[PDB]
């Protein structure tokens, strides 16, 4: 609509926003289970 003609891509952002939720949660999972969200010291 307005400037939008950077083309607001639907397919990238949204597309790569997913991304960003694939790479989070699943980084976050590994270092749950190597225990360094453990955090040392107990």
């Amino acid at each position: 609509g307005e400037k939008y003609k950077v083309h607001n891509p639907t397919p990238l952002i949204v597309g790569s926003s997913i991304g960003g939720l694939l790479l989070l949660a699943l980084i976050t999972a590994v270092l749950y289970k190597v225990g360094f969200f453990k955090r040392q010291y107990k």
